[PDB]
């Protein structure tokens, strides 16, 4: 699998038939359609005691790993019940500033897409999290193009590190909580990874508020490559999937 025409997210039913599921991401945001839910508590993100590890080219995006051993980064409340860990966050960009996010507001494509991803602690463990319906949390956070995000050059400048897939750098003392935006309202529905397996366990938290990066910061991100050193190069760039059908699910709005 990959992005490419010949192995793109349009063949991915082949080997992952939950592709074509009752409950994909991502899907795209009908702020008109979506629904206030008034029952819905406020999002708590605690990650002061936050402990990244490393940077990995995984070949279809860069991961910062995070010490889930312990809850040091937590996400409850919203929608949320019981304790979830940061586990890892990645990316999602475009080959232009015109698309790269997964999800869209009205139709509407950002720059990038960053995704905080978190497993239900009652779990244990991050490979029993993707058995159930409700093993993980993601945090998807909107990037647009404009100033640039202070709280991002730290992972900007280690790229040129981790060009090619395989490679990995010690990458400590980052601190996720330079990443989110002002406001924490979001927009929440039940589904899936965007990549295969493409399991439908997540529970998605769409921030409204995007977060600006300026056009050199994304740019880093576009030199990045999907192949392994010493093979032809093939930037990574539009590692995004196009957005499904909801299905008869329901957005919800904090707001
Ligand atoms: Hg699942
Ligand atoms: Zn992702």
């Amino acid at each position: 699998w990959g992005y490419g025409k010949h192995n793109g997210p349009e063949h991915w039913h082949k080997d992952f038939p939950i592709a074509k599921g009752e409950r994909q991401s991502p899907v795209d945001i009908d702020t008109h359609t979506a629904k206030y839910d008034p029952s819905l508590k406020p999002l708590s993100v605690s990650y002061d005691q936050a402990t990244s590890l490393r940077i990995l080219n995984n070949g279809h995006a860069f991961n910062v790993e995070f010490d889930d051993s312990q809850d040091k980064a937590v996400l409850k409340g919203g929608p949320l019940d019981g304790t979830y860990r940061l586990i890892q966050f990645h990316f999602h960009w475009g080959s232009l500033d015109g698309q790269g996010s997964e999800h869209t507001v009205d139709k509407k494509k950002y720059a990038a897409e960053l995704h905080l991803v978190h497993w239900n602690t009652k779990y244990g463990d991050f490979g029993k999290a993707v058995q159930q319906p409700d093993g993980l949390a993601y945090l998807g956070i909107f990037l647009k193009v404009g100033s640039a995000k202070p709280g991002l050059q730290k992972v900007v400048d280690v790229l040129d590190s981790i060009k090619t897939k395989g490679k990995s750098a010690d990458f400590t003392n980052f601190d996720p909580r330079g990443l989110l935006p002002e406001s924490l309202d979001y927009w929440t529905y039940p589904g899936s990874l965007t990549t295969p397996p493409l399991l439908e366990c997540v529970t998605w938290i769409v921030l409204k508020e995007p977060i600006s990066v300026s056009s050199e910061q994304v740019l880093k991100f576009r030199k990045l490559n999907f192949n392994g050193e010493g093979e032809p190069e093939e930037l990574m760039v539009d590692n995004w999937r196009p957005a499904q059908p909801l299905k008869n699910r329901q957005i919800k709005a904090s707001f």
